């Protein structure tokens, strides 16, 4: 795994990316890990945010699946064409494997100038691959085709930003303390159940189905931690209660305004700690983990107003579902345990603190309500 230590980079609010071959002879792209999508898609065309692309003509490997395939998102669309051919991870396992590719021709809003990174490899499964659930995902075709163990884990380091994504195994150095496991509820997103909600220590007090509504993921493709409106709302309340000491434009605490302090005197201390207690692997045990202001407030990198240091609230409202994106990420070791449907979460040696607090991940909790937190029916 030594091999595979230091093998992501990216720039800060732009993605983390690892580097990888298609086609023969080998072309070299850097990819997007995306642990909330499911399919292997590559620009393919030329592009004004694109330095390079997938050139199939040049790859004698290149097979035509002959389908075309669509992919709107919220923000952004892509349109491409289906094939498949060799990929390979340069510093991740010594295997090459025959995987499905999506070679994007036409894009609006997905490319990101400067992001350095030119496709995304979605690493969740093959229920929520387009156009639909036969496209085997790429992580998929690895175990599949090498035999290497069927789990993956991730250590997104914040600040240019870099990580490990260890394939295969768990890597020991990369994280301190326990590693605590939360169960998969669906394979189709990495779906959690999160029990409990607190900040500054302070318990929200809602119906815990309300945290899940109407599912809540782990996405190393999204920035922010996206919550229900409701829980939103709730969160927003108590981080501005306990910051109420400076009060800040609405349009912060909407992502639409950054908030700047004179370089090195960020206030961290009025800024509460952020509780997610998830579903333990026995009943109504869960374990929390913890979020500091350094991981909420994302600085934002920019040479005209950086006599300060300013940053975004990366807390965001959704209208489908919890989202613990890169925030809630980055500083824990994040293991993606797909043979035993598990999910699980340890302190990152590169980890969050100041000299008052730490990021923190602790259990076991025992919760006397018997209720399933699940949104939907449990199977
Ligand atoms: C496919 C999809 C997607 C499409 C295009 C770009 C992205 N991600 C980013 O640009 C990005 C930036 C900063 C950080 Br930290 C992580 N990711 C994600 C749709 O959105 C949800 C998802 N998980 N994947």
């Amino acid at each position: 795994f030594v091999e595979m230590v230091d093998n992501l980079r990216g720039k800060s609010g732009q993605g983390y990316y690892v580097e990888m071959t298609v086609g023969s002879p080998p072309q070299t792209l850097n990819i997007l890990v995306d642990t909330g999508s499911s399919n292997f898609a590559v620009g393919a065309a030329p592009h004004p945010f694109l330095h390079r692309y997938y050139q199939r003509q040049l790859s004698s490997t290149y097979r035509d699946l002959r389908k075309g395939v669509y992919v709107p998102y919220t923000q952004g669309k892509w349109e491409g064409e289906l094939g498949t051919d060799l990929v390979s991870i340069p510093h991740g396992p010594n295997v090459t494997v025959r995987a499905n590719i999506a070679a994007i021709t036409e894009s609006d809003k997905f490319f990101i100038n400067g992001s350095n990174w030119e496709g995304i490899l979605g690493l969740a499964y093959a229920e929520i691959a387009r156009p639909d659930d036969s496209l085997e995902p790429f992580f998929d075709s690895l175990v599949k085709q090498t035999h290497v163990p069927n789990l993956f884990s991730l250590q997104l380091c914040g600040a240019s930003v870099g990580g490990s994504m260890i394939i295969g195994g768990i890597d020991h150095s990369l994280y301190t303390g326990s590693l605590w496991y939360t169960p998969i509820r669906r394979e189709w997103y990495y779906e959690v159940i999160i029990v409990r909600v607190e900040i500054n220590g302070q318990d929200l007090k809602m119906d815990c189905k309300e945290y899940n509504y109407d599912k809540s993921i782990v996405d190393s493709g999204t920035t922010n931690l996206r919550l229900p409106k409701k829980v939103f709302e709730a969160a927003v309340k108590s981080i501005k209660a306990a910051s109420s000491t400076e009060k800040f434009p609405d349009g912060f605490w909407l992502g639409e305004q950054l908030v700047c302090w004179q370089a090195g005197t960020t206030p961290w201390n009025i800024f509460p700690v952020i509780s997610l207690y998830l579903m333990g692997e026995v009943t109504n045990q869960s374990f929390r983990i913890t979020i500091l202001p350094q991981q909420y407030l994302r600085p934002v990198e920019d040479v005209a107003t950086s006599q300060d240091d300013c940053y975004k609230f990366a807390i965001s409202q959704s209208s489908t579902g919890t989202v613990m994106g890169a925030v809630i990420m980055e500083g824990f070791y994040v293991v993606f345990d797909r043979a035993r449907k598990r999910i699980g979460f340890a302190v990152s040696a590169c980890h969050v603190h100041d000299e008052f607090r730490t990021a923190a991940v602790e259990g076991p909790f025992v919760t006397l309500d018997m209720e399933d937190c699940g949104y939907n029916i449990p199977q």
